[PDB]
């Protein structure tokens, strides 16, 4: 009860006569946290593994050494966490943090052991895991709920309202690549990130959770800006945005989502706001 499947990259033009169940295989990762589980995806956008944790009786630790050529998962890489789910641990090269609920941390280069736990075994906590690889060591951060800030953006005419929270963020912090976040949309907004864009520079993952009711859908928007798809998600659910896609969402009712950006640079504003012709 561990996987890790891989993904690849592909031109725009690849893509273009893509059916709807093939763009789902090749850009949407349908199950995420089952219990007991590690459920991850390596992707060549940058090579970012993600995925999730559920530990329930038992304690889990992603453990890859060899498939990626490393004595350990973190000896060549940087890793992000936030626990979308029950209350937790994590014990960090022994040190063990309480993981209560949207609570994140930043583990840098060089971490030998990261396991996670539950503390109930039937109300677990879901943790949401961002690797990418790191050529430099950045002290390690417990990003408390509390302590995460929220931003108020959106009007109603817009129906994007909703909060934004900087969990691993350059200008609050020092990383390698990771970049991570997470947006509320409040109830009667189901607009995430429409002004669209692109960036040529780097890559992200959209994960989509806690809908609304059971009912709910989100459309996650894709592709290039002249040229554009579209994948319908359920509850839980996450899409690899390439370098040279847009990527935007509308739900039946609000949602919230974490973002994890990565690239070759850090920089927010390198990137094309898309004026509104898409086609
Ligand atoms: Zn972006």
């Amino acid at each position: 009860s561990f996987s890790m499947v891989t993904r690849y990259a592909h031109s725009p033009e690849d893509i273009q006569h893509y059916d709807t169940s093939k763009l789902r295989h090749e850009f949407l990762m349908e199950k995420i946290f089952n219990p007991g589980d590690i459920l991850l995806t390596y992707t060549y956008n940058d090579r970012m593994i993600f995925g999730g944790v559920m530990p329930t009786d038992e304690p889990l630790e992603i453990k890859l050494s060899t498939e990626l050529g490393v004595d350990f998962f973190l000896q060549r890489r940087e890793l992000g966490i936030i626990n979308i789910g029950g209350a937790g641990a994590i014990t960090i090269d022994g040190r063990k943090d309480a993981m209560s609920n949207q609570d994140g941390y930043y583990i840098g280069m060089g971490t030998q052991k990261v396991v996670f736990t539950s503390e109930d075994r039937d109300h677990p906590a879901k943790f949401y895991v961002v690797s990418t690889p790191a050529h430099k060591t950045y002290p390690n951060k417990k990003l408390p709920f509390a302590t995460a800030l929220a931003k108020p953006m959106g009007d109603q005419q817009h129906l994007n309202k909703r909060t934004i929270y900087k969990y691993i963020d350059a200008s609050q912090m020092d990383t390698c690549q990771l970049q991570m976040g997470y947006t509320v949309l409040e109830p009667g907004s189901s607009w995430n990130t429409m002004p669209a864009h692109t960036h040529a520079r780097r890559m992200e993952t959209y994960m989509y959770f806690n809908f609304a009711d059971p009912e709910t859908r989100v459309f996650h928007f894709l592709g290039k800006p002249d040229e554009t798809r579209h994948i319908t998600l359920f509850n839980e659910q996450a899409v690899v945005n390439p370098s040279w896609s847009i990527h935007c969402g509308v739900g039946t009712t609000n949602y919230a989502f974490i973002w994890a950006m990565c690239g070759e640079n850090q920089t927010y504003d390198d990137m094309d706001q898309v004026a509104m012709n898409e086609l």
